[PDB]
């Protein structure tokens, strides 16, 4: 069973090199016609893990790593494409949410709160390190058995363990392929080790896997609470949606009920780490380039009047970072 060595990092091609190297389910699959039926699907829908990638070069730096650091199969790094396409705004119709897809009551055992400005299940490290726990736990539950813990994630411990009992009653094996499972867990792990198949030898398929590098894409900043998403990306000079992209648990784009901390692009670590102070949570009038006292005073339909009555200028002419009190 192999360790991973952060000194291998250094020469890998790309994600997709490196996810390989951490799989532990390949040896041990085998001819099962459900496994192929799942292939087939791919290779004859071969958008899907396309679209996913692209959206999974955000966060799959991050799965790889933290799955390399516990030893687990990294075949579940590849659990978000079939669970979400990588998206982490996905919502099924059983209301699991965020890129692992836990439902409600799940994410409530994990702690994973759920306020009117926080989700923690959308929140990209919290509901990883969730999923994984949650996977380990359901693994040891079932003596070692990845394709019964896989079976639990989507269908529950409950199920699975029902559908063994069955089993042992009427005298038959309790594999996860022999128990008679409801049809989208019957279809969940052939679609995951299907998908393994052809992510570890692409060329073999004719598939050609999205380029991603393997470099982190984010970096954690601390942040104070009450923050506008927007004000940070005004600071950075980033688009917003990449921001909400990265910090998805934050409904109402403002960091409050969570972690204190934004997932920001590599590029702008640096900058944020030394700046994010100078926001504050939040009359007063920062002065731009290119305002005026008329520009503004329109902006707040206020004349020029008022707005120099309300403050005690030496000239009209406005320096940019200069305060102003708003009537
Ligand atoms: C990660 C997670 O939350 N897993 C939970 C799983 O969700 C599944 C449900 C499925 C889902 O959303 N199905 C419907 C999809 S669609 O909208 O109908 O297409 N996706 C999730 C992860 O695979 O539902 C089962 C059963 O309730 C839960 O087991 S139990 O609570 O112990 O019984 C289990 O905890
Ligand atoms: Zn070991
Ligand atoms: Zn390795
Ligand atoms: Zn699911
Ligand atoms: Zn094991
Ligand atoms: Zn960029
Ligand atoms: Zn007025
Ligand atoms: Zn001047």
């Amino acid at each position: 069973h192999h360790h991973h060595s952060s000194g291998e990092n250094l020469y890998f091609q790309g994600i997709w090199d490196r996810m390989r190297d951490g799989f532990q389910l390949q040896d041990a699959i085998s001819t099962n016609p459900r496994i192929e039926r799942q292939r087939l699907w791919f290779l004859s829908n071969q958008s899907f893990l396309e679209q996913s990638s692209a959206r999974g070069s955000l966060y799959m730096h991050y799965v790889v790593e933290r799955l390399e650091e516990r030893n687990m199969p990294l075949e579940l790094a590849l659990l978000p494409v079939i669970e979400s396409a990588y998206n982490p705004f996905a919502l099924s119709r059983s209301n699991a949410a965020g890129l692992w897809q836990f439902i409600p009551a799940t994410g409530q055992h994990f702690n994973l709160r759920q306020t009117n400005f926080y989700d923690g299940r959308r929140d990209i490290t919290a509901s990883t390190n969730a999923a994984l726990t949650y996977l380990e736990r359901l693994h040891d539950m079932f003596n070692g058995d990845w394709m019964l813990a896989l079976a639990a994630y989507n269908a529950g411990e409950g199920t699975v363990s029902r559908a063994i009992e069955r089993n042992e009653k009427l005298g038959l094996p309790t594999d996860y392929w022999n128990l008679p499972l409801p049809q989208e867990t019957q279809d969940y792990v052939p679609k995951l080790l299907a998908l393994s198949q052809i992510v570890m030898a692409p060329d073999s398929y004719g598939i050609s896997l999205n380029p991603i590098n393997n470099e982190p894409y984010f970096q954690a900043v601390r942040v104070k609470r009450g923050i506008d998403l927007s004000s940070v990306a005004a600071l950075a000079n980033l688009d917003e949606d990449e921001l909400y992209q990265l910090n998805p648990a934050y409904k109402r784009r403002v960091t409050m009920d969570g972690p204190q901390q934004l997932l920001v692009p590599m590029e702008k670590a640096a900058f944020l780490t030394a700046s994010l102070d100078t926001l504050k949570p939040k009359q007063q009038y920062r002065v731009r380039s290119g305002d005026s006292l008329h520009s503004i005073a329109n902006r707040y339909r206020i004349t020029v009047a008022e707005l120099k009555s309300a403050n005690r200028l030496s000239s009209n002419h406005l320096r940019k970072g200069q305060q102003l009190s708003i009537p």
